[PDB]
Parts: C-alpha cells; structure tokens; sequence
C-alpha cells in the first residue's frame, strides 16, 4: 500500500524485492498490447508497478486512464509518477484526484522539465518551480493518503550542479514528506555505492531504489545512455563489441552485466531494484531468473520509431518525453541562429560531413550506412529539401558486412532506399506529382496541421529492412506505416517548435522556425525496388526551394 | 439442442427463401491450431449461420478431438453444431461412444456417413457389427435415440461415392433416407447444370427430402485445384480461363472465384435450393466474401495456406481432401497404376515416372511435379536411382521477377526467394552417413525421423524456418513455406501412414505389402534445407556417391 | 482499541483482585521466527492476558517489524496490544511514524521509553529533536495524540538504567509521570522485598499511578542468571541453593523456577498489586507453569530450551536476549577502564587471554565468564589468540561424556553428550586465505566465514543445520540444543561486528583505540570451524599451528 514500508520490509527479509516502470505507448493498439503485458508480467510478483508522465501533457488523459486499468480493475499496485513546471495547478489537482479515485496511493513526485519560453511558465508563478514544491503541495492538500518518491542523481544532473548542492537540494525535496527515492539508471555500481553513502552521510535515511535499465537492444542501451550522460564501464563496452549488431547476443550478455551488477548492490544491503522494461518484458525476466527472483516475444527488438506501432515499446525512448536537450544558451551555441534556409541546410551539411553530432531531429551521429549516398544528401540540403533521415538500398549484404550487417550471422539482410525530409509547400506540389508518375514509389506527407496525403491503397505496413538468417522467418526490423508516420509527424513539428523557442519572441531565427513548422511538409519516400540506389536523389533533382537568403 | 432439427431450418429456407447458411470446419492438425479454430468459429458465428459442422476424422484418430470440439461449440460457445459420424473406419463401441459424447454436448444433428472401408479387410470389425453401410449407421442412431438426432446422408451429383454407376447411387441414397435420414448434403461441385439435373433425378426417384449444397469457395488456386481433381470434380472451362491470367496470384485468384461461386449460388437459389452449406477449410474470408456478394451478411495472418507447408498454427493447415483418409482408389486401381514392386529399384523407377510426367500421381503426391522440378529434374533421378526415395523437393532461387513463369507467384513488380530443400526415405544403413555429412555443412537445416522414433535436428531452438518468401511493394514480407518442428512431425505420421495404406493395397504375404512395411518400419524420412539460397545445389553435392545397397532384392 | 487503557485495566486488577496479567514479546530474528512467534502469540492469548506487550528494537531496523506485528497483533489477530517505543536512539520522524503506525493499527497504549543514547555523541539527533530523555516522548504523545493514547514508563527497583542514584532516578520517574504517564512497568526483579520497599519509596516521592512488576518465568538457568547478571538483578542465595543440585538440568530448573517465581508473584498480589507483567521471551511454558501455579489458567515445545544463538533459528526465542538493546552495556568511561585503550593487535589478544584466565569476567562478546569445559584447552586457545587469531567462541571435542559429568554433563540423569569441537574467531584478510586453502584440504571439516559487509563462504553444499552438541537421554529423542547455521551465523555476523563497532566508539573520534577497533570490524573475517569428527580433540588447533597475524604492534595511523 505505501511504497516505504514495502523498502522497509525488503530491507529486513531480503525476501526478493522489485518494481516494474511502463510508460505510456503511442498507439491505441499500443496500449491495449501493454495491458496484457501488465498482467503477464505481474506473475513475476513485482511489489508494485510504475507509469511515466508525458513531459506537458496530451498523454495526461492516458496516464489517468493506464492507472486507473492497472489499480482499479487489473488490481496491480501503482506508483504514478507526476510531473509540475511544465504543467499548472489545475492539471496537478486533476491528476492528483484521478490517482485518488483510482485508489493509487503512490506517486514518484518530480519537476519534469521548465519550458523554454519562459514568458509562458505558468507553473513558476503558480509556485511549481521544483519538486519540492509538488511533494510539499501533495502532502498539504491530502495529508499522508500517498506515499511520494522523489528522483535521486547518482552521477549528477542536466542543469549546472555541483554534487554538493545537489544533494542539499535532494535532502530539501526529502524533508517536505518524500518517503524515498528512486534513482536515475546507471552502469557504474561503485559510484552509485559511493552516491549512497555520500546521501546517508548527508542526513538523508529514507529508502534508495536503484532504477536498473535492463539490455534490450544495443542501440537503445547507447543512446538511453548517452541522452542520460550515464558512465557505460569500459568492460561492458569490451565485452559487447564483438556482437553488437546482434540483439538477441547482446541481450544475453547484458542479462549477466546488469544481474553481476544487480547482485553487487544486493550484497551492499539495497534491496528493492526498479526495473525501467520500457513496456518490455524479455530482457527483465532474464535478469530476474540470473537473479533466482522468479516465483510474446513478437516485439522483442524494437528500432525507435522504425518498429512495428503496435508494440507498447515503439518510439524514440532516450528520454522521459518530449522535446530536445540543453539549455536555449546551449542549443544557440550548437546550431547557431539561423536567419534563413541556407543556414539550417548548413547546420544540417554539417551533421552530414560529421562536424556536429546532433540535429534537433537526430537520435544519434550520422550513421556510417550514409557515407556511399553523403553527396547526394548533402546536395538536397543544398537545394533546401532538408533531410530528416534516410537509408540506402542494399541488394543482400551478408549479415556480417561491416556497415549494412546486422543479427546472427550466416544470414542476408536487405534494405529498401528511404528519404525523410521537410519541404516547403510551394515545391510540395512537383515532389508529389513527381511521385505519383513513378508507381514504385510508396510515399507519405503531411502538415503540422493538415491531412496525410499518400499514395498506399491500403495502407498497411511496407518492410524496408529484412534479414533472412539460417532456421528463421524473415525479421523485419524496419517498418514504414500510416500510424508509426503519424506519431512522428506530430514529435517532428514538436520538435521544430522547440527548436524555435531556444531564440527570443521576436527573433529572426523564431520566426523562421515557426514559419517552416506551420507550412512545410514533412515526407517521407520509399523506392519498393531495392536493386536501385540512386532512383529516389534522380526523381529529386531539378527541385530547388526559392529564397534560400530571404530572412523574414 | 433445443430439439432443433436441420430438416425443419431447411423447410422454412425453402418457404422463406431466408439467407440460410452453414458452415463446415475440420478438427486442426495441431494444438494451437484448435485455439485459432475457436476464435474463428466465434467470429464467423456473427455472419449469422443457422448452424456449423464438424467433420470426423477417417478411422477416429481425432475422435477425441472431433467430440471436443462439439462440447466445446455446442456447449461452452453456444453453436449450434451437426457432428458428422463415420461407421466402417470404427466399431460399435467406438460409434456409441461418440453419439454418447454428441448427446451430452446437446447436439441434435449427426451427418451420418460410411467413411471408407479398410484395404485389408481381414481387420474389418465394423462388417462384423453389422456397419457396412451409412444405411446402417442412420438405422443405428434411430435405434438407440428414436428422434433425438435429426440425420443427414451424403449426396454424390457427380458420381464419387465408391462407384459411378448412376441409379444404382440412387436406390442406395434412397435406402439410407428411407432408414430415417432427414435431408442430404451433396459433396462440393462447380458444375451447377449438372447439380439441377442431379437434383431433378433425385426427385424423381421418389427422394423427397430437402437437398443441401455443398459449396467450397475459392481460398487459392492451389488447393481450389486440388481438391477439385481429389473430389473428381468438373471445374468450368469458363472458371480455367477466367483464372488463368492471375492463377499465381492468390489475392486475384479469390477475387475472381468471388464472383464465380456466387454466381453459381445465385443460380441455385433461383431453383429454389434455398440452403447453402460452405466448406470453409477452416478460413472465414472466401466463404464472407461470397456472401457479401450475395447480401447474406447482416485475422488475415493464415488466408493463404500451403498444405503442409504454411504456418502449423493456422487452423487451415495440413493437406485438405477426402477426410484425413489415405490414398484414393480401389487396391485394384492402386495396383494398376502403381504396379506391384518387388524390390527398391520397382519404387525408384515409378518415382523417375513421376518426375519425368509419366505418372500423375505417386501416394505422397498432392499434384503432378511442378514446372520448377524442370531445372533439377537430373539430380532428382539421379537420387532416386540410388534409392534416396524423393517425396518432396524444391530448387534455391535468389530474387527472381514476381511473374517469372516457372519461379513467381503473388502480385507483380515484387521479387521471390527460395531456400533449397529436399525431403526423402532413406535407409537405416545409409541414414548415419548422410548425417554424418549433414552435421559437417553448418548452414544446412535437417529434420529426420523414423515411424515409430524419435526426431533428430541440428535446429537448436527448432522454431520456424522460411524457405520461400517474397518482397512485394508496400507490404511486409510474405512467407508461404516453413519447415518447422510441428509441420514436419504432423507430416512424419501421415507419409508413414501412407506408405502402409500402399502396402495393404497388396495382399497379406506378397512381395510388394513385406516389402513396403519393411520400408516403412526402418526407413528414415529426412527433410534437408540449404539456408544459403545464393547455392542451387551443394544438396545435390552433399549426397552424391550414397546408395541404398540390395535395390534389387525380393523379400 | 474501544479506547482501552491500561490503567483503567489496572484500577479494575486492583480493586477486584481478579486475574490480570500481560505478556510481553519481543521481534524474532528469523522470518520463521516471526511466524511462530503469531501461532504463539495466538495460543497464548487463551491463557486470558489483558493485553501483550511488543517491544522496540534498540535504533530501527526492526521497527518496520515491530510495527508490522503490532499490526498483526491488534488489527488481524485481535489481540490488545501495547507498544514499545524510545526515542533518543531515533529523531522526530521515525517516532512520529512509528505513533502513526500504531495509530492507524487501532494500538491505544505506548510504553514510552528513552532507549540507549549513541555512544558517539557527536552523532545525537534526537537530543538536537529535543528527545533526550523519556518524559520528552511522554509530552510529545500527549501533544500529538492527546489522550488517545495511554503512556506506561519504565521503573527500576534495583537502580538500572544509566545510574543508580536511587533519588534522583525518582525524582526523574516523578517527572516522566508528570508529564502525562498512566502506569509504570518495573525492570525485571526476583527480590521481592526490595521491589515492595521501592513500591512504598515511590508512593512517598508522590508518585500514585499503577504500578506493574515485570516478572520473568525461568525457562534456562542459563537465560537466567545471564539476564539477571546483565540487568544487575540480585537473584537470592535460597533460590541459587534450591537450583544448584540440578542446575545442569533445565526440565528440573525450569519445574523448581515455577514455584520460587509463583511464591514471589503470591507475595506481591498478597501486598495488594494485582497485575503481573510476564516477560515470556517469546516462549509458552514458563510462563502458563507459574500461571498454573497461581491457578490463573481459565509439539509446540519443540523449542521449549533455547541456546543463545546457538539454538534453532526458527524459534521466536533465537538469540542472546540479555538486554533490549543489540549493543554493549557501561558507560564509554566503564568500558574504557574494563578493556583499556588497545593501540595494536596484541593488546586486544592480551584482554582475551585475560578473559581465558578469569581475570575479567567479560568481553565485548562474551555473554559470560569463561566456562570450565575450556580448561582442558585453554592453552591452545590462549595459543591462537597470542597469534592474533581472535577466538570469541570455542567448544572441546566430547565423546559420550555421562550426562552428570561435572564439567560436560546436562540434561536429565543416566544419559550420554557428544560435542563436535568449534572454533570462531576474528581473523585478518591477510592470513584468511590461507586458513580457507587449509580447511579446504580436510574435507570433515565444516566452515563458515565473513566479512561486516561481504558475501558469506562456506564448504557445506546444502547448508543446512549442523549439530555439534547433543545428548542421548532414556525413553527421549535425541536432543540437539546446539547447531551451526547460515541464517544462525549471519544473525550473529551482523551482531559481533555491531559490538566491536560500539566497542571501537567508547573512545574519541581520531583516537588509535578506534581507528585500530573500526579498520579490524571492516577488514577482518570472522570464522566458524566445526571438526565433524567429534573423536578428535586437537585437529582444530593442528590445522591452525604455525599461521599468525602480523603487524601485531603496529599502532595505526
Ligand atoms: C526515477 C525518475 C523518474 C522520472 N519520471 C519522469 C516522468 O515520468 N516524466 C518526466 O517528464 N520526467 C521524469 N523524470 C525526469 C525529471 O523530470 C527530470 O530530471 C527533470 O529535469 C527534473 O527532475 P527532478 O524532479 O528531480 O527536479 P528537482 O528535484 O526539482 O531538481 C531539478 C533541478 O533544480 C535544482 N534544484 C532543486 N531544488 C532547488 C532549489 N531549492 N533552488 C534551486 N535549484 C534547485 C536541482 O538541483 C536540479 O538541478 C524522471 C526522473 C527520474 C530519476
Ligand atoms: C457432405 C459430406 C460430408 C462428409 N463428411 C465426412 C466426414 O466428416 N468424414 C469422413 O471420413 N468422410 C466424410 N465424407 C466422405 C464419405 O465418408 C465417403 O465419401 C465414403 O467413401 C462414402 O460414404 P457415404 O456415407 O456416402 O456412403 P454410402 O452412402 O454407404 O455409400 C457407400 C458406397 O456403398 C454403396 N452402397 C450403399 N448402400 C449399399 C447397399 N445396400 N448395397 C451395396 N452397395 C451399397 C454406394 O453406392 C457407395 O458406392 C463426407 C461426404 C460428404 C458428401
Ligand atoms: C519495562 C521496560 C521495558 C523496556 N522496553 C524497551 C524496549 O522495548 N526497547 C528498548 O530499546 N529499551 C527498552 N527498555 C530499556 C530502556 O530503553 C533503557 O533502560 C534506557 O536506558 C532507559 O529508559 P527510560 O525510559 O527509563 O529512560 P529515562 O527515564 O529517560 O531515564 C534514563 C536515564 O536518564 C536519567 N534522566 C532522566 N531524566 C533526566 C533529567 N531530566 N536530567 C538528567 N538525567 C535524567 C535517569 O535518571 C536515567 O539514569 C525497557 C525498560 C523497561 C524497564
Ligand atoms: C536494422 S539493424 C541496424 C544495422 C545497420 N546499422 C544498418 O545498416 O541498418 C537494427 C535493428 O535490428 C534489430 N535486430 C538486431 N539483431 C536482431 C536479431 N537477432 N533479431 C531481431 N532483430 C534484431 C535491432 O533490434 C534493431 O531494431
Ligand atoms: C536509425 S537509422 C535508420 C535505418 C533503418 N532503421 C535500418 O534499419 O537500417 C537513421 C539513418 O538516417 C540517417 N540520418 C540521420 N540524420 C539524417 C539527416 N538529417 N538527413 C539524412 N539522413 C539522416 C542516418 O545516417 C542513418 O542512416
Ligand atoms: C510458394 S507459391 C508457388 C511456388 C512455385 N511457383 C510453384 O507453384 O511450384 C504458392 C504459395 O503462395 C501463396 N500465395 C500466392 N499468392 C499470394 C499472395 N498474393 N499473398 C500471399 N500468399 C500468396 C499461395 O497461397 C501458396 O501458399
Ligand atoms: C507443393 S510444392 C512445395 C514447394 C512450395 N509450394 C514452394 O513454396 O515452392 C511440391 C514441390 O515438390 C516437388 N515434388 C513433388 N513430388 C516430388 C517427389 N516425389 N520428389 C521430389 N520432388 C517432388 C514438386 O515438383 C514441387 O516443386
Ligand atoms: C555460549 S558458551 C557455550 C556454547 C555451547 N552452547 C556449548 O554447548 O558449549 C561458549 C563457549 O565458548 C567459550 N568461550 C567464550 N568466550 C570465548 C572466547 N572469547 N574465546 C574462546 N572461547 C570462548 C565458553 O567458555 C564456552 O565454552
Ligand atoms: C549446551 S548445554 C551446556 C550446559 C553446561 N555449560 C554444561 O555442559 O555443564 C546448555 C543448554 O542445554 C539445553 N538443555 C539443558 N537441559 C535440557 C533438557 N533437559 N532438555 C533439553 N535441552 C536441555 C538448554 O538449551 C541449555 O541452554
Ligand atoms: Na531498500
């Protein structure tokens, strides 16, 4: 019922201790997917389960709706976590009385992140700056009823601190009526023993609650760790190296990394572990039989948001929602104030040549599959087509080959050609119509705020990335579909606004990215014929955006 | 339940003209198989049929599951359901026991059929309980339940039965209806002319019972085919050339046979043949689409089977025809075709028949060899020759054309994939070496087995591997051959069974019957894939210089 | 619950003269031990007690347990309970919750106590709290809680809790009643003169609530004498003189106790105070005897006998259990002046070899003086501890000794006793390898072994209980009072290094004293060796001959 004593009884028996975190899923039939996930998982016999706050809101509604499942109807104990600098109070005490009647009576009280424009930060004068401020707000308006964690930093934080201050600031969230903590994810067990002692020498006794991240695939493994600027031990690094193209070998190695792991912070008297699934269940359960702590697998290996919609785990999951890193100062300083076109094709050029490792719209550094088709990319940023993402054809690579491989090996793996990018509406017109005329084409586009035009009849999911391997089905990494299109439409204009809000109201820079993100299309080519590799840059390239200089 | 009886759902078809239809399942080949079918038999339940039929498996193998499958439709589902019952294949205890089951389900209509007699017929107990006849199973259940059970017999339009004749399968349809039979349901046709003037006969006769149609629509050209030329069952030469330009295309195939099917239905509920029977083979989207068509209405993953090699967890799987039974003909008929072997080199020269297109038909055979045995025909007899008995094959392809005319299939503008297999009897003496030889190619996947042992493979985790698979724009990739644990063991059983039917077509102690079950006691059944599809024949490489020793040996 | 409170229990006990007792328990340290400790709890409840008593485990840890069964008692089982509670080893949120806790589990009596203050002083929080002493946790109830909750307070009859100062401890219990205190519940006591010579001292100080005798039933003469010693509790020559014929036996202890505890209970209803407090240390049958006795009345002895922490873990009564608190008795001063200022390793095997030639009585982990079944290898152990092998516990190997055997003999008459030899000691990480390689190599051997915060080794494959002394008696099963365990030897790993800790803390925080006695509780393994073969004497101290810590003077830095 309240989490602390769950802690404290954990902390006496050592009887096998340990919680679950989901987020919220992207689709519909995402959600129904991750019920039935809930509830296989539940046999595990976690202590209780944890659902994410969408950064802002829209996905408020879902959250409510995903606690109000798990605790009212599927009876599985939950800790909803709630965030309040990018909300207001009306949206708090709306949260907070749906967490009520849904019989939750725990809550992992946070800050989420302050908005960029800072003009508009309700939150702020509403007294919602940090949060200390929700735990204190909790407890004053329902007394002892929840239970609240609060967010611990084992090695440190995005804004600019000192450990020191950190942990005075961590001791200040604790004494307004945190019950205990949970841990940012890391990888460096002796820091994070290091951290706790450092946090009980501070005067801070309530219970810590390591968040574990447990190895699904490689690429989210990196990129979680590196959004989250959490040290990856050089040993793990070593030992994934040889196989890091294929998940189900990397799984299997990070089972023991993370149980080792797992085990040293059992033997310092932690605990409870916090599992972050990320809505999966395989990668968890392996961790918890190396653990000896146990009393489908479809969607095993999701690609961000390459993967099939239907699984709970689609989507870009670095971060706990969305929008991009850094300080307005920060991201001025990386891409610069672009006054016109010309500029962001240049800070896109950039990313291309490998001169910046991040676009606003970049998951990771540009990828080594680029290198063969660098030229004809860069020349449509040139031209003001600015390219989002893309993939070259490949006409069955062995699934070993140093760029294209990936998997077991022994295998063949292919690629239908892609290209992603916003255009501005004046040269929509010709890119369709363009399209239309070769009937190889699948394409997809849309505004900000209009209507998905395409060409697909049904509709359905295209596979772009196959991989046939010895003694199996054909694995289909790479999807491209309405519903996974639409879900990044949506974060990619998000993304463009945020953009925009790291310059002042009136700016130059503002207006332009806003300007773009109201009337551009963003568009997304497949050529099905994946013998070609140049097919989609030819139908491309007499196309050139007009007033590349003009700044507005 | 209820008291419900089909003859008088049929009589008020036949006033009302009401949408009147049902719909015929089969017990699934494998476990998750029988889950799927569940499923599907809810969700077709909503098309609004006045009642569904479970078939028998031939010999009561799946008796079991046969009587399961009722309890679970009639009694947890709430279908209303007709179970069709076999007599010759069974004995009195086995024939009670099932009607017993019926009973408890509350089912209140049995199809009442012969199923077919034993090859042996030594081992005939059922002639000895007096069931030589659906005449006598329909006398039996009027016995022991007085009008409990309202009965259905089977009706032959053209012919099929065990004979032809004609008239005389007119007096015996009319002794088993007048035993207490309540109506008829025809085995599947496409000659709709042919089934008027059959039923016109039939009336005229002096059978008076209500007639029900037995419609199969067209799920794929393949299995539309097969079942036709199993059934000997005239297709249109309309039909042929209507499907013929998009016969490899399955998505074209269905919607043509669509509009064919519902076309022939239109025209006999103009005759006033008012109820439809549709043979679903275990697929909802055939038999929807024809009622669509005809404004009868009020998971996709499996609507293209593939016989033994589509995916085991469809309820569709396995080959469809003639009940689960065995091989076809009279022993005669299955003598003059096949011959009378005496040795190994007697069954190695009627399999090269079969692949150089002398012969139709060997007992493991769905069809005549395909147009891509052409390229690897050599190779093929080159193993048969050496008694590395073939029973199914086909060659590697690397991405031809969709419409290429011997490789493609499906739409156009997509490119096809085939790994190579081959699938064989081989001796016991010789099994250890080809192993052996196997084991040392690591990208080579094998599944062997004998009758009555136990499965070896190199396949570790053993699920499913695709062995055809096809790239189509827009689509996911489409994989309409696996050779998988499940499929392969389900098929173990069925060809040993089959080479045993072959060898009772032969009497007690001739050469030929000795011979066959020896083979088929201490053979082994071997599947082979090469996983490198880029290699057309490293199969053909691996078991070059074996031979089965004694080719020409009499037992 | 129903708002009962213990003193209008106690004013009906008085006026009626009916049967009114209570029991006190305390939280096991075995999760089997708990749940015993229920199914003996509820059994127990049929006697007809008023109400039971939960004690409070000195610092924490074990408030989620005390709480937990609280809990259990009161709101599941329906059993009217009391809770324990101190505050000066807390600060004013664990106090605050644990009042909550008892709050919420319908819990409406609290004995308020102040518990152990820290040794280290520098480190007081609850003194900065405000919580120095119990009448402050007295107030605060009553602030917080106003009248839900009756306070009881602990008395001392025979002058122990800090001081002795007879006065100013009455001066002192004056001022916790005043405060808002309904009853007093005394310290254990067999010297009923002196408890009813106290009684009329504490009504002429003005002191006029209840007063309720904490009377503990003997179970073990051992228990009791090792309770009585530690809690300084005169014990009179009468009684000792009645147990000494058969103190050996604990059947015929445990019958003669009954009587000498029941005639003391007759003396002290007789002097018109009418509620008994049994301290039942979580066991039945002492305490339903004395009850038979006082005709108060209106296996589950399977672990009637405990042995410290060397009986059966799943036990309730598994453990020491001399005090309520998990640490050392004295004042930082005492306990200076008893163990001296050890600057190396030599002067702390010095104070051992002291120990083992009864020249001090006690060691930081000694429960009691040196037993005589040492004096016959005595010199090996005084051999091991010269060589910086710390010994803390040992047994002699004993081969079918006659149960009346004046230095090996227990239990019942005309029986036999087999002991298995042990060693445990402290030993450095530097020489600890080479005592595993040689333990290793003689496979009739059994250890254990571990640091204060590392992982537990050992060769037992299964690693379950491992007798190493039992006793054949006529007409009985084989009786095993004395077993080598995991959870037996974890539960005790956590306590020893705990007291060196509070041993190394009676001296100043930059002081060679403590930084000698804290790098030895984090660095050193302490090691449990059991020779199976119980016809062997010696092998234990032939496979340790030879090894020796080095660094025996060196004074740390
Ligand atoms: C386990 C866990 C779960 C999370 N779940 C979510 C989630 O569901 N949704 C989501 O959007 N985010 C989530 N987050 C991310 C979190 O919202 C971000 O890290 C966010 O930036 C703030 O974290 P916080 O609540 O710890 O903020 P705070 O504890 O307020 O700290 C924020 C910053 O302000 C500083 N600060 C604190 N007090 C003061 C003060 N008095 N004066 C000045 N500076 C001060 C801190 O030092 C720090 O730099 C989660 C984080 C963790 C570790
Ligand atoms: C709608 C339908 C459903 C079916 N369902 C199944 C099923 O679920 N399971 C299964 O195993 N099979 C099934 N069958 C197949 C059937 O079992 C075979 O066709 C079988 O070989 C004949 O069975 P019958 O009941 O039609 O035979 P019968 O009507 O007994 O005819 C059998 C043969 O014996 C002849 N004959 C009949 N009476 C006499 C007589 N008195 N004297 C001499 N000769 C006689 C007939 O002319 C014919 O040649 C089905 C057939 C149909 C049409
Ligand atoms: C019946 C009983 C039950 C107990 N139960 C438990 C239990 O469950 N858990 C546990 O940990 N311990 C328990 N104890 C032990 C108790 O916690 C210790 O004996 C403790 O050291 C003193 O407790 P107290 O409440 O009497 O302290 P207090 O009455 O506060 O006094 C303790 C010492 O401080 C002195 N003192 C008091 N007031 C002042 C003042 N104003 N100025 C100066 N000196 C002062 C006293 O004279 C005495 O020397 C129990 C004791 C008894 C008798
Ligand atoms: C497409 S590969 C990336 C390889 C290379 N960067 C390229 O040129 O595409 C990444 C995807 O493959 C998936 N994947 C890797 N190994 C897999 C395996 N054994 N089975 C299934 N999916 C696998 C990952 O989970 C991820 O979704
Ligand atoms: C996650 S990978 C997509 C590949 C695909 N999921 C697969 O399975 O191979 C992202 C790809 O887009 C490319 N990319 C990233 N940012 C880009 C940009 N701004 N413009 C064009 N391509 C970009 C990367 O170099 C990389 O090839
Ligand atoms: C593998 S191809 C035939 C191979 C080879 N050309 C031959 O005929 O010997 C036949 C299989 O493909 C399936 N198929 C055909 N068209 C299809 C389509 N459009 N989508 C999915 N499966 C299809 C059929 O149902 C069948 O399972
Ligand atoms: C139903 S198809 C199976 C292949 C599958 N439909 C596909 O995807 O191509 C049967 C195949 O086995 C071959 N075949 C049939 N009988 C054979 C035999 N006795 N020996 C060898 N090959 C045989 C046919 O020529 C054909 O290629
Ligand atoms: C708890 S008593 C008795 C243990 C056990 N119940 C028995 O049956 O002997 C512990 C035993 O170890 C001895 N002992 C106590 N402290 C010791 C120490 N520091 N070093 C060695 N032996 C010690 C005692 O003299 C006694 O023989
Ligand atoms: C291990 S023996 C040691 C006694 C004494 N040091 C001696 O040997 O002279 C003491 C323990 O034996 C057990 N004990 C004594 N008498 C017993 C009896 N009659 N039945 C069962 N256990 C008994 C109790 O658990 C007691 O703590
Ligand atoms: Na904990």
């Amino acid at each position: 019922m309240h989490i602390r004593d769950m802690l404290a009884e954990a902390e006496r028996t050592g009887e096998p201790s340990f919680s679950f975190e989901y987020f919220p899923p992207k689709t519909a039939q995402g959600v129904q997917n991750l019920y039935d996930r809930m509830e296989r998982m539940y046999n595990y016999g976690p202590k209780f389960i944890d659902i994410t706050w969408g950064a802002g809101g829209r996905v408020a509604e879902l959250t409510c709706e995903m606690v109000v499942q798990a605790q009212a109807y599927l009876g599985l104990e939950t800790c909803m976590h709630l965030t309040c600098t990018d909300m207001g109070v009306e949206r708090i005490n709306d949260a907070l009385r749906k967490a009520y009647k849904a019989g939750c009576t725990n809550i992992l009280a946070l800050r989420g992140d302050p908005p960029r424009d800072k003009e508009k930060w309700e939150a702020a004068k509403d007294g919602f700056r940090y949060a200390k401020d929700l735990v204190a707000h909790i407890r004053k308006e329902y007394g002892d009823h929840f239970d609240i964690g609060v967010a611990g930093y084992p090695e440190g934080c995005d804004d600019n601190k000192d450990e020191d201050l950190l942990l005075d600031h961590l001791k200040e969230k604790v004494d307004m009526g945190a019950g205990f903590i949970v841990t940012q994810m890391f990888y460096d067990v002796d820091n994070f023993l290091r951290w706790v002692k450092k946090v009980r020498e501070r005067g801070i006794s309530v219970p810590i609650v390591p968040g574990i991240m447990p190895i699904a695939t490689y690429a989210s493994f990196l990129r979680r760790a590196n959004h989250m600027k959490c040290k990856i031990p050089e040993e793990w690094m070593a030992k994934l190296e040889p196989v890091k193209n294929d998940d189900v070998a990397v799984r299997e190695i990070g089972k023991t990394l993370v149980a080792d792991m797992c085990r040293k912070i059992l033997d310092a008297g932690i605990r409870h572990l916090h599992f972050y699934t990320m809505n999966l269940a395989q990668a968890t359960r392996m961790v918890l039989e190396e653990l000896n702590w146990l009393p489908q697998d479809w969607d095993e290996f999701p690609n961000g948001r390459w993967g099939d919609s239907r699984s709970p785990a689609f989507g870009e999951l670095d971060a706990y929602g969305v929008g991009l890193t850094g300080s307005n100062e920060q991201n001025r300083e990386r891409w610069g104030e672009p006054k016109c076109i010309r500029d962001i094709a240049n800070l896109f050029i950039r990313y291309l040549r490998k001169e910046i490792d991040y676009l606003p719209w970049s998951e990771a550094p540009v990828a080594d599959e680029a290198d063969l088709i660098k030229d004809e990319l860069i020349d449509l940023n040139r031209r003001g087509l600015i390219t989002v993402n893309s993939q070259p054809a490949v006409n069955g690579a062995k699934s070993n080959h140093p760029v294209h491989g990936w998997g077991p090996s022994n295998g063949y793996v292919y690629q239908k050609a892609y290209l992603e990018f916003f255009v501005s509406p004046e040269l929509y017109p010709e890119i369709k119509r363009r399209i239309e005329s070769h009937p190889d084409l699948t394409y997809h586009a849309v505004t900000k705020s209009g209507n998905l035009e395409t060409n697909a009849q049904s509709d359905g999911p295209n596979a772009v990335t196959w991989g046939v391997f010895p003694g199996k089905e054909i694995v289909q990494p790479t999807i491209v579909e309405r519903i996974s299109f639409l879900a990044w439409k949506d974060e990619a204009y998000h993304l463009g606004m945020e953009w925009a809000r790291c310059y002042d109201a009136g700016s130059p820079s503002r207006v332009l990215l806003e300007e773009m993100m109201n009337t551009w299309w963003l568009v997304n080519i497949v050529n099905n014929d994946f013998h070609q590799g140049n097919t989609l840059f030819e139908i491309l390239k007499g196309l050139e955006v007009t007033d590349l200089d003009k700044v507005p």
